[PDB]
């Protein structure tokens, strides 16, 4: 027993992680086959951060500006490419490292690790959960830019997530491996704001009954609710609406407990209106909404 | 910017976890050079739990009976030893992923990464502190023994811990990689009571000093303290006492802050007799305790 905030192994990941450098700027590209991915905004000097023009900034780029370092090895850029706000530097080997990977556009509430790293190296790995207003709250520094947020199925790396930016209110902003932002956010040195960051209600269920299983029981109370009372209350608290999709996949939680997802809801519903006084659950003193229901189920089994 | 409960890169460590059976019992085992360290309570069934005697035990264990799986393959078991709780298995191939390694025995106070295996298979990566009482807050399930804790200086794996117990409160125990438990524990099913978990103050000040570098400054104020006054408060709210060795460790973050350590301390002193008044410090409604000086320096640099 015990639950933690848990990252996936980054072994695979690290087996990817480049330098990439162009002209002064050097920040972390991801190397899957023969393509190194990177954020665009590596062909920027800090003045062009403010309106840059990618598309003629790159015109004065060669395969030859783009240097590619894994480990204390030059790759040989034998191509490149913009899709979206990415850089796609094809070189003339394969990863030898490339695990069995996919790359996949996740919704707000999903979570994963990300492995931050500088100048192609690994400093470290940390759970993350994409925020409902498209932001994750990361530990990113300058350099940091390029490293990558995954999720593992057994032997397949998903790839959702590239750090690009740091609002001035300091949450973190990116893309997924197409080159897409999360949310409306753009990689430029301007005023860019993020909207409400509501708590993901599911994965406070999720959490609460991981508490459950493993015996922080002492907010479980005599109470039901239902899905539009629920709601009522979670509207008030900048909680996500409830959907029975969400009910739906906690029922492996609410089977293995015994307790049923609207009397859980009754649970959350007077620990938003009561607060905690000064008690814990799972070692915090605040509602914890960065597991999802599947984190939960696979810590609670240990899968690998 | 950003500060997250970080973890070091897991795959250096993957690389040297097998699986190792015996008998019925199956749990981890850690591979380096020609050697694989697991708790000697592999040769245990349940029954034996209860009153082991580990000597007599394995008198009845021979090196055939030992199964060392890598993957899918197996490893010849050519010696077998038992120095304090562990097995050191011999075998007749080298691990050839082996990275630069040290065995060190850390502090309380002092945190690691662990990474939770089950059946030689890692499932994930977090970050853990060895607790004032010896403990450690991880999240193992049945076949996660054998699991290790460790510290990565650039390329060299200092590892510290091998998983071995759960209490009956929950907590876990386990060893140093010479097989000496951490604190009174023994490897046997037993009552076993844990001491007192105090806050580890040096690190809650480092915490902190995090806390102003990113931003998060309400609890700043108008007061110092002295050593002395300041333990008093901290005796009444069993955290550990402050000595003049943490202030000389926590100088580096006072310097880069220009916050002197007397007056974080004045600072933590009304945050423990007043409370968070509902306010959050890098988004923790309690405080944080699991970030020593050092992490906080390594996280705010960028160490690689
Ligand atoms: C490169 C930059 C950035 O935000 N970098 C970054 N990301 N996470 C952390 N940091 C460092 C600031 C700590 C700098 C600011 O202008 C912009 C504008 C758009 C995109 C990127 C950027
Ligand atoms: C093997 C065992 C144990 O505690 N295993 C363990 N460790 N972390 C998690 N778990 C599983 C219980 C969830 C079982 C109980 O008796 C003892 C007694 C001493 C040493 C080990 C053990």
């Amino acid at each position: 027993s015990g639950f933690r905030k848990m990252a996936f192994p980054s072994g695979k990941v690290e087996g990817c992680m480049v330098q990439v450098t162009c002209g002064t700027t050097t920040l972390n590209g991801l190397w899957l086959d023969d393509v190194v991915y990177c954020p665009r905004h590596v062909i920027c000097t800090s003045e062009d951060m403010l309106n840059p023009n990618y598309e003629d900034l790159l015109i004065r780029k060669s395969n030859h500006n783009f240097l590619v370092q894994a480990g204390n090895v030059q790759l040989r850029v034998i191509g490149h490419s913009m899709q979206n706000c990415v850089l796609k530097l094809k070189v003339d080997t394969a990863n030898p490292k490339t695990p069995k990977y996919k790359f996949v556009r996740i919704q707000p509430g999903q979570t994963f690790s990300v492995l931050a790293c500088y100048n192609g190296s690994p400093s470290g790995v940390y759970q993350c959960a994409m925020r409902p207003n498209f932001t994750i709250k990361g530990s990113f520094l300058n350099g940091s830019c390029g490293s990558v947020g995954f999720n593992i199925d057994y032997d397949c790396v998903s790839f959702c997530y590239m750090h690009h930016m740091e609002l001035p209110t300091g949450v973190h902003a990116g893309t997924d491996l197409e080159g897409n932002f999360y949310g409306p956010f753009v990689d430029r040195q301007t005023a860019q704001a993020a909207g409400t960051d509501t708590t993901i209600t599911v994965n406070v269920l999720a959490w609460l009954y991981a508490a459950v299983i493993n015996g922080d029981r002492w907010f479980l109370n005599r109470f039901t609710t239902t899905l539009n009372d629920f709601n009522l209350v979670a509207m008030k608290y900048n909680y996500e609406p409830l959907t029975q999709d969400h009910v739906d996949i906690l029922g492996p939680l609410s089977a293995q407990t015994g307790i049923a997802v609207l009397d859980m809801c009754a649970s959350l519903k007077e620990l938003l209106q009561n607060g905690m006084n000064g008690r814990t659950i799972l070692g915090s003193a605040l509602l914890e909404d960065e597991f999802t229901p599947f984190d939960v189920v696979r810590q609670c089994s240990g899968v690998t």
